[PDB]
């Protein structure tokens, strides 16, 4: 056991309110928006592939010439009650926005930098807005913020030198002022998501690391913070020196999933994964085709693999630079709506299960130690094989969206086959199980 002032502060996972309530919501939307959505991917009559909201880096882009971006930053065509409303339809629980990205141009005009939308013709707080606007419609609101800056000269990628060492704990303030502001005037956030903590600079400073997630801890009672934000003494980062999670929840399934029968360890801890809907696009890119773009099915494939195994999941949007949806993000929302409606039961406030994988789809367990089966791909066999952990047995099959009775044969110790139902559902569907312990 190796003894550290900045490690992990919890044992276990978290299971006040605030916590439980983070974990029950289960499906969120990320909202990447920011001044990149304006050339959306383009610079100089040249497309660039990479995301969109890197098209600073790709484009080289100086960040003088880069902030001017904010001339024509006036989202005629934004209203934050559509943006709830649209994130109600959907199912999302909870919405992760950008309030500042790499980029460093700030959703919400703070008195510590001049680049935020105060100084654009729009002027308005984008990010109050919506804040109100989410809570309004009963949607928790989480803050994703870049601790690397492009904007600010102080920042730096690593510390070797007394110049070094100057700038950058002016850039710590700045960045501890910006904190202060954001949950001092949201007092209703419920989380701050840190990225951009990659850099050599933030490993050596560890312990700001760990001030910061207690600053805002006291700031806003119950608030959570990811994991990407801490290092500890050592240097070690996420999980501390004694193999412990720091803050909340473990942050870094981004694009990618544990597997679902070699990585069961990650039903140890709170952790949330986090997704695009094309390969690799967070910010709004004009060119879709370009890439793969993923079907709604695929999406919620995702969502229920990521609550499988104790997870969250958040599906990301890039909205346009007008205010406004792309027709893509509009029709992805609109289904997965369309399938929480009838079968999130199996999605909020579900759990793993403990039974071994099956091919046919997913397990989730509610809160009531029911169990369901969320079926995507649909065996001709007719029979959906469910082995139960020893000493556990299976009583009932429901189908969910009809009630119908579906049949439970034993096959062999320890192995059923659950029936499909008469009708193929038609897609990815729902079956409860009964469950009894000895
Ligand atoms: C949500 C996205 N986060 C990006 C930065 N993070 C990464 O690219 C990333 C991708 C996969 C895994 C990790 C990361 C990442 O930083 C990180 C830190 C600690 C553990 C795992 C990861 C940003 O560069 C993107 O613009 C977007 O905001
Ligand atoms: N573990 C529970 C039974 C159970 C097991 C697995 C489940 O997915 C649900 C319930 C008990 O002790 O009674």
């Amino acid at each position: 056991e190796i003894p550290l002032k900045y490690g992990a502060t919890n044992e276990g996972k978290r299971q006040d309110p605030a916590m439980q309530k983070f974990r029950d919501n289960r499906l969120g939307a990320f909202i990447h928006w920011g001044l990149y959505a304006i050339p959306g991917g383009e610079w100089n009559g040249k497309v660039y592939g990479g995301a969109a909201e890197w098209l600073k880096s790709w484009a080289k882009v100086p960040a003088d010439e880069w902030l001017k971006l904010m001339d024509q930053w006036n989202p005629t065509k934004f209203d934050a009650k559509k943006w709830a409303k649209m994130a109600k339809e959907m199912g999302t629980k909870y919405v992760k926005i950008t309030t500042k990205h790499h980029e460093g141009f700030c959703l919400w005009p703070s008195k510590y930098t001049k680049y935020t939308v105060a100084n654009t013709p729009y002027k308005r707080d984008i990010l109050g807005e919506l804040v109100k606007a989410y809570n309004d419609e009963g949607i928790d609101v989480h803050f994703y913020f870049s601790v690397m800056d492009w904007s600010n000269p102080d920042y730096r990628y690593d510390i070797k030198s007394k110049e070094d060492s100057i700038a950058f704990s002016r850039f710590l303030e700045f960045t501890d002022n910006q904190l202060k502001e954001l949950a001092t005037r949201y007092p209703t956030v419920k989380d701050f998501w840190f990225d951009g903590t990659w850099d050599a600079s933030v490993k050596k400073n560890g312990w700001w690391t760990a001030h910061a997630e207690q600053m805002l801890k006291e700031l806003v009672p119950g608030v959570a913070i990811n994991s990407r934000l801490r290092a500890d003494d050592k240097g070690k980062r996420h999980f501390d020196s004694n193999g412990r999670l720091m803050g909340d929840y473990e942050s870094g399934y981004e694009r990618r999933l544990p597997d679902p029968v070699k990585d069961l360890k990650v039903t140890q801890w709170d952790w949330e994964a986090c997704m695009t809907i094309p390969e690799n696009q967070w910010g709004y890119h004009k060119d879709w085709s370009l890439s793969y773009v993923k079907t709604p099915i695929e999406v919620i494939d995702r969502i229920v693999h990521a609550v499988s195994m104790g997870g969250n999941m958040v599906v990301n949007f890039g909205p346009q630079a007008d205010g406004d949806f792309r027709p893509e993000e509009k029709a992805m929302a609109t289904a997965i709506g369309k399938w929480m409606n009838r079968y999130g039961k199996a999605v909020y406030a579900c759990d793993y299960a403990g039974f071994e994988k099956q091919d046919w789809g997913y397990y989730t367990r509610g809160k009531n130690d029911e169990v369901y089966m969320v079926v995507f791909n649909q065996p001709y066999s007719e029979r959906l094989i469910v082995k139960t952990p020893k000493g556990i047995t299976v009583e009932k099959a429901t189908l969910l969206t009809t009630g119908e009775d579906i049949t439970v044969v034993e096959t062999t110790r320890n192995e059923y086959n659950v029936s499909v139902p008469k009708k193929n559902p038609g897609e990815p569907y729902v079956i409860q199980l009964k469950v009894r312990a000895a």
